[PDB]
């Protein structure tokens, strides 16, 4: 008339509970998985003697351990998650070019971009079950870790994504806490001023494409109206993301580590991806070809940096 | 010496001036000899191209054969793999709507009126499917490309099918305003909206009533081939056998995917140009096609 | 137990006794109840309400007998949506034009005002007692139950998208053109000469060129052979001529045709306009009235006027 | 020998570039498409009263992409195309005040754009993109031609193109700042549990499936996978206003009782929707038309309340 079970929110904590057998899962528990399978509907058939469910962070000591695994405190986090999670296990990620690549699928191009750029940049994920999705996607097993940029995005599968957004997102998830970008500008009616950026803020730019164009000064306006010139006067990150608008734009071999490209409908569009290794490689979800040099409505181009001054 | 159609039936013979001019969909107005005996389709410019266009498509819109030539610039480039039997569509410009109309249609039993339309049919149960997805987009008025909507896509269809022979019959109550009885033919005897379930729809819905109360609605009488039934996408449940085949779609009014399931000897899911079986399945549902032929409550 | 005697009606001519439970609501009693065009169904009968009349649905064998004998119609549903249109039409204005009556613009109606417009300058009699009622008052100036009858034989419900040649063609199928023929021949050069008669509705539409001197002259059309054949009127007697084609520009020239339809605007929700030559043309669109020495314009239907020809 | 004038181009009508133009070529080949008040003027020989006149331009150089990413909030290539080609029509129509807000005279199908730009006054409302709170000042003080080009092509609509009230809104609230609105909703099954969600921005304020507030405060049906019938309610709402849908049924709208709401005649092709606002007695805004009426009966499809704070008892 019961039987014993555990229930966590990370997969490592499993409090025992003693389960009624005549109700449901979903009466005792709220919302609950058996290995991704919704049984919430459920009644217990002996089996699940010894198992393990996934629940919803019901009391408080499941919303601190959940926190602590996933670094949100959204009580619709998990299952936003197994939502999603019920569509990315049913994709395909081939690897590309020695990287782990998705197949189209649920207009996905974004996420597969996205994925593609993260294995080229070197990122490490504070919240322990980003860096552990990040690792077994990095092996071919990607479902998890794109389930979780869906719930990190609050995205839905099949919605339409935006690169620079996703990584937005995933960067404050990241370890990017000892990024300086340090700009200063020529008169306003200031003549020189400096300012200082750090964390995310400090690897990312919306404007233009070219680092050195943004090294050698961009010249936007200033408080008066007088175009002023900005200019890179510092940086300390192991890269940096420059985005812009989108237009015909050239990638030349070696002088950037990945990009991404939009093109078809706007309003839901499609995403490839360009990265440089030996020669140009354009990496689309699961189709790739390779030229000398491309052209193209870039969004977003990804350098690697050190250390940088002028 | 080549010959000028609107319509593939009709060639009118004549030597090389015609406007805006088709050979197998590709826009040859800006420019042989090899083109020798060769139909070329043109748009109606005269009271006989408009009436033979009329006749065939059963449209008198003047730009249909602009936008039909249009689309299959397009679809003539998509593939047409066989999947489980069925033709489908694989993925590009945001097609998934059209596969999954393409796959319905071969699973319920429909006679078009339009010649255009039965003839495009056939080919694509064969395999060539470009006319077919080109005609249901000029049909809807979409562009290749733009977002298409399968309970939208399935009413324009239905508008050129014969469906007259469809009758449903429909009871509402309210606790105040007693019983309405009404009598609905043709495409609207065919679709529902507003619940999945069929049985549900048998054995009473509740839907507002003027009154201020719930009202429930149970179908009376049904004399048709098949039903549809529609509803907002929802995580639903689809059970072996109990239903002909349904729609999935992920994500939003915007930007959305389409998948196809289908029910035979176990679960189908057709995604364009992948299949895969399933002993269940469940997933955001919004349209179910269900096998009649006579039901009286 | 307070009651009262009212009548209950669905052509509003034979009226049926009833005595109602003051307790219980005309729905309860009736089913969908109207006085004079309003549900009334969700509400228990007034002391006012006293030999006053209301109008159900056929709810028995003996009613579905007065519909069918009254609009002409079996379908069950056809007084339900009547009465639905009517609950917009009550409220469309129905001002005088050129000594016609037609309809201010309103809820996607232009096919119906130049339906209207047509009707009253061409010879016709409808059978249906209801419709023949309806037309009567159009004329009057109070067409709104002309407008709901049309719709409802349309099949049709308000701010739908109208087609003036299906509409035409519904109705006519509810007018006496029994006394209408025409005869046709088609010449191929393969295949030989073959004449057919046309009787009724066939008799007065044709659906190849808005030119009636043209349908004299003969028109070319498809042949069984796979040539262009040509078909030309050999004899039409019909008050009247109805020639349609798809849209295109068309000049219309004055005292050569009674009136015209035109067809602008995106096709799939689109607008009409009504063209009718009198002393000038004048080109009627709902309220608005413009009035023009000649007109060219994507015309879709050209009505003519005829008694009796011979080629 | 040689003739030029001075205008200005521009992205947004804020930052104008100075221009020298060659009167010898067509605006097209030295800007790309250009427009002149929402004339396309690309081939099309300069002028001399051209002089000091402000044109639009495509954006073709990073600074005037970002300088138009701040003020439209969108990076579609085709937007300045697109809302050229709307205004050019949209300042033909006829703004009329009815019952002290601006409405439309129909035309172009518009029907649609007038209700929303009715209802739009009537809701607390604030827009992110400078375009569209630039264009909606605008608008209230009469001259809406500008904001109804700009709300065609955020919905990526053309004139003339059938349009649906509860699409437009949904688009145009995505633009709205609504991230302090907040909607906390409890669905009950007899076999499969409880489960609350919270929902934030533009999930928070629309509903679709009743028209009714009232009853979504008191519980709704909706299908649960389990295969029962599950109850939904309003647990706690935070906005201004409150948006509920449900496809078009005969329905009545009560004085006191709501803010405003959309009556829609037609099908899925072709139709009209008409507007109905609550003041001292019903009011239905036809466009130009305005019409009263102690009570309001007709196939509602959108109605609006406007809220403070709720929660539940
Ligand atoms: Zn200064
Ligand atoms: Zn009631
Ligand atoms: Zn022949
Ligand atoms: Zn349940």
């Amino acid at each position: 008339r019961t039987i014993k079970v555990f229930t966590t929110v990370d997969n490592i904590n499993l409090h025992t509970q003693v389960v009624d057998m005549s109700m449901t899962y979903g009466q005792q528990f709220g919302p609950t998985y058996l290995d991704g399978a919704d049984v919430t509907k459920i009644k217990p058939h002996n089996s699940h003697e010894g198992k393990t469910f996934y629940v919803l962070p019901n009391d408080d000591t499941l919303r601190v351990e959940a926190f602590e695994y996933y670094h949100t405190t959204d009580p619709s986090f998990l299952g936003r998650y197994m939502s999603a999670l019920n569509h990315t296990k049913k994709w395909k990620y081939p690897q590309v070019n020695g990287l782990t690549s998705i197949k189209w699928a649920d207009n996905n191009s974004y996420l597969a971009t996205a994925l593609l750029t993260l294995q080229q940049i070197e990122l490490k994920f504070n919240p322990p079950a980003l860096q552990d999705a990040y690792y077994r996607a990095r092996a071919g097993e990607a479902a998890n870790f794109c389930a979780l940029i869906l719930a990190y995005c609050n995205k839905t599968v099949g919605e339409l994504g935006d690169v620079r957004e996703t990584m937005s997102y995933l960067f404050q998830h990241a370890n990017l806490d000892s990024c300086k970008r340090v700009l200063n500008v020529v008169c306003k009616t200031c003549g020189q001023q400096q300012t200082t950026l750090k964390g995310v803020e400090a690897v990312m730019y919306m404007g233009t494409l070219s680092y050195e164009q943004f090294k050698k000064g961009v010249q936007i306006p200033c408080t008066c109206g007088k175009q002023a010139t900005k200019y890179l006067v510092q940086q300390e990150s192991p890269f940096v993301m420059m985005s812009a608008p989108p237009a015909q734009y050239e990638l030349k071999h070696g002088t950037f580590t990945c990009a991404s490209e939009y093109t078809g409908n706007y309003q839901c569009g499609h995403y490839k991806h360009i990265t440089s290794k030996e020669t140009l490689y354009c990496i689309d979800g699961a189709l790739l070809t390779k030229s000398s040099e491309y052209k193209g409505p870039i969004t977003d181009v990804f350098y690697k940096e050190n250390s940088y001054t002028t």
